[PDB]
């Protein structure tokens, strides 16, 4: 699964 949306939605 993606971490790219989750990586810069929160924590950027
Ligand atoms: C691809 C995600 C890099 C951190 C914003």
């Amino acid at each position: 699964r993606p971490l790219q949306w989750l990586a810069e939605k929160y924590f950027q």
